[PDB]
């Protein structure tokens, strides 16, 4: 048998804010984060707009020469899981430092790191490659800064599952806590892509909406005129921990983490089955994981990027998963309002899953003006859903058809 | 409840061969796989050497076409991944795929397509980014590429815990099957960060070795004038079976793992603490994992990395884990031959401890010819040691203080 898993410590870098109740204020507000990328020549690229974070400082964090030596994607998951830490309440003491440890992902890594080195190897030489190029860009930095600045001596590991990233992170952080391997772990993803190589390597696999005229209406998930995904950097960290260590310190309990459900499609590199095979498998399994019922499932945090293939791929596991609920359940896209921060996806969305569970609404899916051909679910189009949810869902699909599925449910 | 997880495959690219059986004769017979680097002109460089896997045919896995997309670490990767399903005789079916998965991790990734896409951004423009730069480039695509090659549907992702990322990857797989979220892994890493960004970054830090004039003299692990580790290239890969699921089908068991231990040291992002005490809290986590005695403990493939620190925090942590029992045991590096695979060393050290258990033989350390102050263990000095071991360990340190350890042990 298994201990249970609550949810004590949210923290979160989005486009739409600089933490979790100013990103949440503009979810419920349907705004969107999505505007022209600044300070830099995007010229010569068919996609010019995405999420940046707007006005963020390292400092408040850390000291400016540690953050010199930290590409963004790793300041943003710094700012994330120290959010949550704070947020949680928790003490590290010597009695509890072995049971607490970091499992924060990305997907893409450290871009802008790897261009600005790039930059001085082909202008320069080798010479002028940073000491910090390679302990400031690794994936696993972010566990590892936080478990180092804060004492942490339990499991220290980061996932890169693309696109899962985020939803992969928070649910192996869980099977830790309910196997007895740790009574807290900080877990979630980061990512900044934004940068020419991110707007490029998509750009070069038309992957991304080239609306550049209207940059808040690009990400329309299930409407019939989108055109590819948003590209949004960011961060979100939840603080896991086991009940009984929540109730004998008197923590806030925000939800409950019932079940996680992995699969891999098998299927195509970077397009997922028409069908949502892998989509419905994942999503099954994280019900049997929650001992639940499709029945009971109230809320979908969808995948959702506003891809062509991804979009209905997911409305036909979702009609496959929950038969004769599927309209029942609200389904939304808060990729609609954030665009899509890849490996942070699941982190944020995992967040916005357990917020519509405390304030009882399903966020909108904005855009929302033409449903395609069979997107006729209860998508949340425009506006904010008050409504009953005792279960949510998480979902992410990524590249090499990895799939993650959280499940939240109520906790009193 | 808990089950249990044995070894039925194994799959192996390193600088001694295109497989396991010819890179494990290299090990047995002493010989170095280090030599000058020859796939691009160093002179700008402090370090013009490594362990280059040599005359690596992609076109025994895969198509020219699919070859041509993907980053040299993941073909490293899917070799390796290939050989070890083979070797394990498992078949692939509508009745098993769903219990199947794969995690195939790497420290840095696709190094050489990351640069070679920056060059054609700078010299050229976002036009001429290959669209395979993203799906063929990310650290999660060989255990994606894996499952689209063979049909695995089971759990599907990756790691990315820089030179522990093998160690981690073969023991959280084994998690996985030993809780029953799969009954067979395919776990390991691979690794190829030889270009000008992986050459000059670990050259800017110190980190490497400068013995330009005697490449194969430059591992040299507990020896008094090592000066930095060997970046080495390549792949390990191994199938971890549930045991009934192993006997049922009458599969080979090359040896059953017994232990995993995770810890962070939280002392620095790239500095081992000097008493090996992060090492410490591992090994003694997995030993305490396995239900061991210390004193079963046979043989130990050390990190062994060939760095001041790194080396002697080793000595320290297996005198302070085994005592007296620290003068009985073997410990060897093997790479004082492979050097340095980052995140494929775990998985290859995985496959060389597991080859210890069949053969009863410790690979040497070699160029170990003045051992450094308190370095006074059995170290396998430049000869192989015909041996019982009952009981192998695997130790990995990484960036982040990320410790692992792996405990192996015969299967009768
Ligand atoms: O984003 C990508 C691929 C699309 C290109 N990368 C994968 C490997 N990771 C990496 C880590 C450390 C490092 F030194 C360099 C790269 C993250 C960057
Ligand atoms: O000169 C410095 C400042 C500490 C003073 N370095 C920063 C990068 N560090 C590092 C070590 C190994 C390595 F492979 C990569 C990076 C340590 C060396």
């Amino acid at each position: 048998s298994r201990r249970r898993v609550v949810i004590t410590g949210m923290g979160m870098l989005s486009p739409l804010g600089l933490d979790v109740p100013s990103s949440w204020e503009g979810i419920l507000a349907g705004r969107s984060g999505i505007a022209p990328i600044e300070h830099m020549d995007l010229s010569a690229y068919s996609t010019r707009f995405g999420g940046s974070v707007k006005g963020f400082n390292v400092e408040e964090y850390l000291s400016a020469k540690e953050a010199r030596k930290l590409d963004l994607f790793i300041q943003y998951g710094l700012a994330a899981s120290f959010q949550a830490v704070r947020d949680s309440g928790l003490e590290v003491t010597d009695a509890n430092r072995e049971r607490i440890g970091v499992s924060m992902g990305s997907g893409i890594g450290g871009l802008t790191n790897i261009e600005n080195n790039c930059r001085s190897l082909f202008e320069q030489g080798p010479r002028r490659i940073s000491p910090f190029f390679v302990p400031g860009s690794i994936i696993n930095m972010v566990s590892g800064f936080l478990s180092i600045h804060l004492g942490l001596q339990g499991p220290n590991y980061a996932l890169t599952t693309a696109q899962t990233t985020g939803t992969h992170s928070i649910g192996m952080a869980a099977r830790n806590i309910a196997y007895g391997e740790a009574d807290v772990m900080v877990a979630g993803g980061s990512e900044m892509a934004a940068c020419g190589l991110g707007l490029g390597g998509f750009g070069a696999a038309r992957a991304l909406s080239t609306r550049n005229d209207e940059p808040t209406r690009a990400s329309r998930p299930w409407d019939r005129d989108r055109d590819g995904f948003v590209l949004s950097d960011g961060s979100g960290a939840l603080v896991l921990e086991e009940l009984e260590h929540a109730r004998a310190r008197g923590a806030r309990i925000y939800a409950e983490l019932v079940g996680f459900g992995m699969s891999g499609d098998a299927f195509h590199m970077t397009a997922p089955p028409e069908d949502g095979a892998g989509a419905a498998r994942c999503m099954k399994n994280a019900l049997r994981d929650a001992g639940l019922d499709p029945r009971q499932v109230d809320y979908i945090n969808a995948h959702g990027t506003s891809t062509p293939a991804g979009d209905i791929a997911e409305i036909a596991a979702v009609k496959s998963v929950f038969g004769e609920h599927a309209h029942a359940l609200s389904m939304s896209s808060t990729k609609s309002m954030t665009g899509h921060l890849l490996g942070a996806a699941g982190a944020v969305e995992a967040i916005f899953s357990v917020l519509a569970l405390r304030d009882q609404v399903a966020p909108p899916t904005i855009n929302l003006d033409n449903p395609d051909e069979g997107c006729d679910l209860d998508l949340v189009a425009h506006e904010a859903k008050p409504r009953k949810i005792d279960v949510a869902l998480s979902n992410s699909f990524g590249f090499g058809g990895t799939n993650g599925t959280l499940v939240f449910r109520r906790f009193a």
